[PDB]
């Protein structure tokens, strides 16, 4: 399984430092036009959150050198201008933040990729898979998908187990997001003046955020389509976010109960994917967690037999990150 | 009216401030056994996130000088011994955080005060009043108060004008919050042993905490008991926290119906108490903002008719000292 | 005296808050092309360090509306087309950073304003001034300057008093720097590729820089041209830096000495440019402190009696921008 | 050797940590009153800088358990009563912060310990040992000893290699120092009413501080008594703090060959304690780092032949902890 990585950021960096690890995956080529090869080798072997990279890293004859593996490495602003054909490339992550929809990321198919993964929401119908909830679903047919958001990775497994158990009637999100690199350092004009407030200084504010995370739900799992939705805070923070869902059930129960249906999943049919824990953890306890939710069950907290509040953290570089290697390896198996 | 202040804190020195800039209220004398004159006015002159103290600052004889007026300082720990009597002293604030209950505050009484408010919300069942809520209700009869938390001072201004039309059926409450003396720089042990993730670094954590906030709007507002309660995160922040409500209601609205009933209770009945705003915030647009809610209406959203998340910001220092001294002059007049 | 303003960012919106003050200098005229004018009022109005502006900013007509003041907005890339003529420009404010050379610089010479003021060392040999130090050597003929740096600004009161009285023979600078936006919120490429510790996030780092500074403090005191340099080290604080002087005097002195000679002159010739303290400072406690540079007496020490350890704290936001202005009058008058 | 360890903190706790990976020395015994054993376990297995225990941590029968292995765990405020006799212990790590005295640690001797490391700078005429400069000068007859400060660990090294070779005629630092468990959250009263500057808000200044940390590597090297001092700026930043040495020195050099030197004492004899890089590297990038000084080549540079700024980085905690293990096997083998 070949990779080919487009925008070579925290995703596109870190699906690089997964795929190291994994055997059955191996990326063959990237591309970022912000970057020349001294520069990149430099983003790669230094981490301010997830530590230096496990082994050496030069640069030789235009490549990128991990040991006996050669890495092709392009710098275009134009994806069809990316030679990704040449390497053979089975699956692109799309991971630049610009090219949502089916029309912008068909631009690698015709550079010779045979598949592609927005690491992101797409801006248009392009169908999206979360990994443990619908990937089964995926047909090899479809050359352009989504992974979702991080956010949605770690809603998706939460709602399923709810709602399979107990049935979930309606819920509202809220997401305490860790800091992204849409965000700026100092007050200052935000990307083609949308979303004003994430032009705020990071370093000092609680900052509102939209999000279609949730809503996205209903988009992995039918069932729940128009029952949920959400909001974010981006707050100051490297890395780990947490999910805050309060949801009405319609079978009734203790908070005893529905902590037990988690850790049944978790432990079982979503191991890898949903955690559950029962300790004292803040979010620096889950830097480099590879899972995609974790339920933390001494957070959250039921009003009455129908209304819960469920807490679930996720690593919104690292768990994520994992996932677009998963399906990676999915849709070209 | 002449107030005492027991525990020169976050708390004691900004309800200083407040009254200063106030003409019906004034601070007469001052107890911090953790605290000597020469660093008591260090720490006045001086605030990390309010700014200088507006006004020269200095002491002689053992009184503090703030402009033609003295200030009567006290270094006791134990309440009992505070001379607060002859310096006549109507009301103390008791903003230690350590004197929570009517047994322990009745030592201020002991020492001559009239009255005593509690700063934070009592640990037995000393009767809670919010201003703009149920002050009209206090009793003169009654020596010693609490003035609940910041939180709750957010919540059940909301929560109030919510129920007064819509009718709350259940809600749940997030807040994320500012950071607090009670937590730590780095990783430690938390005082007692009790709540364990406070002692975890403030600096780079998200931190799960729980909080009565929102069960005591039902103490406050009795046609509430039952129907809400909360969780809080604690987050990098010098000051500003924020409350998200998810509440169900019973006759049903669109979103912009219910954000103008809280428009004219902020610009009618609650005017000084809850604020308004359609502006694009962040936190530190409310720092030194002396409402004690303040709705974004923006950063809110329904899910259906009956489903909602209601956002509002509050400086937890700021407002609730602002309201530590309209309850002290209600309480005396 | 009129002022136009290029680039409306940290320094342009701050140089133009300062100016909304003072009584002998009025900005008639802004420009900035990535910014639309509804997106430039909610920035002009809210401010993450400095506070809301202290008055109601609106727009109407494409004017920009203080109060009741029409302000003019365009949105040119060429500052040729302009119209700083038709507004009667006496001086314009270049705060964009991109605009540094006499060729670049001239084109708003060309669009009618009368003289230029370069918010930023220059990239060539464009004079350079810094008030209180070398701003009487300025003649009418010049009509384009720079205002240096805030560091620079900070260093060469310092600098000028220290050399006066004692000679300096060498010396080397450290300043501990407050976050700009040059910086990035995650680890990313920073622009153009130059200065890779720039693009490391800024939230968790403390990140070593370059700095003229030091060296362009010879450029505005030739006697000292040659004898000073340093470095810089950026950390995640709002505004507010610190510069930390290590230098060898000619004539012997005591630490004593020294403070009361920079206590002399901060008293004196150069107050309002260079202040004095003994108080037990931080940083942020000169939030939105105007003066350029102000000596901690307490935070610096002697070796011996020719090596002295010198510590000045500034607002490189705000003590640079009511400098711009400073001169700005100067040249005009 | 048999360690013990009095106050788990930051230091405590990573040194057992450090431990846990060395077959020459083992842990059999902590003493913390503030922190009851579930307690203890939590932070333990718990770091919100260092990642989790790399370890399964339990406990059963008032032991703590690393996988079979156990260890006794006191909670003794008298360090007297601390049974470490029972245990073999060979070295006390005190590290509590309150017992820098040999009268004051000697009571570790009463308990049974045959020898103790003050984790610290002590407060009287104690002997100060830095690992690779001056440990070989320890007799086995000194039972109580300090290993310095992290500071003096870091400055050490290099000016031992500086002085060496060209001769330190005399030298300032300025070390911009990690956040530590001696400052606040918010702004407060310090402990004793010394040090103010240390409780103002951790989380947004820069905070001027005093240390003997240069001064005392006069102590370690006699040939540079009075010939070093220097001053602290504490940032909030989680671990990792850096130097800056500005010296003059007495044979004149090219900074290149001032590097070379430090490089081959790095290769050389002082390689695990003196690191070495020309990498353009960030705080961030050496956490975990057991190193106690790396230097950073293109960080500093020359004024002149003699006239020198260079800078070197350390994990205050990490590299620290590794130094008190290196010390308690020294003196006890
Ligand atoms: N970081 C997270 O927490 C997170 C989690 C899940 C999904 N995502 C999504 O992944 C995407 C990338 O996010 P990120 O955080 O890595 O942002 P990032 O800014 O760190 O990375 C984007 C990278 O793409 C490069 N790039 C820009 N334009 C390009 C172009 N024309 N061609 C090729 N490369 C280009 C940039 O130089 C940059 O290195 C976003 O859509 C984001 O929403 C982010
Ligand atoms: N800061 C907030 O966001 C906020 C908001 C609302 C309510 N409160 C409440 O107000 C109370 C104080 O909060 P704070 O943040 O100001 O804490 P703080 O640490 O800033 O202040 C407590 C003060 O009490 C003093 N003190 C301790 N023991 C004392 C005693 N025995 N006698 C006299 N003084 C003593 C300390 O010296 C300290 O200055 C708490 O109960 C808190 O919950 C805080
Ligand atoms: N903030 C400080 O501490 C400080 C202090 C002294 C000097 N300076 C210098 O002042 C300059 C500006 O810095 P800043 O901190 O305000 O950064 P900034 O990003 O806040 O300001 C730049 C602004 O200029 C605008 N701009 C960019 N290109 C433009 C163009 N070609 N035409 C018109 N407008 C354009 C942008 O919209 C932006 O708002 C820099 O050169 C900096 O070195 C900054
Ligand atoms: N943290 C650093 O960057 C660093 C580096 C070098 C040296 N040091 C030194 O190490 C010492 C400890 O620092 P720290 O950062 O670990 O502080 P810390 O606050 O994290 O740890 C101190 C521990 O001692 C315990 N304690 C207090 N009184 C006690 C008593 N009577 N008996 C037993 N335990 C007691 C506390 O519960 C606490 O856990 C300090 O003197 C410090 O100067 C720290
Ligand atoms: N360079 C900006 C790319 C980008 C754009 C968006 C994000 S998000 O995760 O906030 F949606 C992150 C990064
Ligand atoms: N001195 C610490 C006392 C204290 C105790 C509690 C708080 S709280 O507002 O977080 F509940 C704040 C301060
Ligand atoms: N309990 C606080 C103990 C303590 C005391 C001092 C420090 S210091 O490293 O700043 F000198 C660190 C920790």
């Amino acid at each position: 399984t070949k990779l080919g990585i487009n925008g070579f950021g925290r995703i596109g960096r870190l699906v690089f430092r997964a795929a190291f690890g994994r055997k059955d995956i191996e990326v063959v080529a990237i591309n970022d036009p912000f970057m020349d090869l001294n520069h990149l080798c430099y983003l790669l072997k230094y981490d301010s959150v997830h530590g230096q990279f496990p082994c050496e890293v030069t640069h030789a004859d235009g490549f990128l050198l991990i040991g006996e593996k050669k890495v092709s490495v392009f710098a275009e602003k134009d994806p069809s201008q990316i030679p990704w054909g040449k390497c053979q490339v089975d699956v692109v992550c799309e991971s630049t933040g610009v090219f949502l929809t089916k029309e912008l990321a068909s631009s690698h198919l015709k550079g010779g990729a045979k598949k592609v993964i927005m690491s992101a929401p797409p801006k248009d119908d392009t169908p999206i898979y979360v990994m443990g909830i619908n990937h089964h679903q995926y047909d090899t047919k479809q050359l352009i998908v989504s992974n979702a958001s991080c956010t949605t990775n770690c809603l998706a497994p939460l709602a399923k187990v709810i709602n399979d158990r107990f049935g979930i009637v309606e819920g509202l999100m809220t997401t305490v997001h860790a800091s992204t690199a849409n965000q700026l350092v100092v007050d200052g004009p935000s990307k083609g003046g949308k979303d004003w407030r994430a032009g705020r200084c990071a370093l000092s504010n609680i900052i509102p955020a939209s999000t279609g995370a949730a809503k996205a739900v209903g988009k992995v799992l039918p069932e729940l389509n128009g029952k949920l939705t959400g909001v974010a805070f981006r707050v100051p923070i490297g890395t780990v976010s947490v999910v805050d869902l309060v949801c009405r059930l319609q079978k009734p129960a203790k908070y005893e109960e529905v902590a037990l249906e988690i850790k049944k999943a978790a432990e079982g049919p979503l191991k890898g994917i949903l955690g559950y824990t029962e300790d004292e953890v803040v979010s620096q306890d889950f830097v480099h967690d590879n899972r995609s939710s974790i339920f933390d069950m001494k957070a959250g907290l039921a009003l009455n037999d129908n209304f819960f509040k469920l807490v679930s953290w996720y690593d919104n570089e690292w768990g994520y990150s994992n996932r677009v290697l998963d399906l990676a390896v999915h849709i070209t198996t």
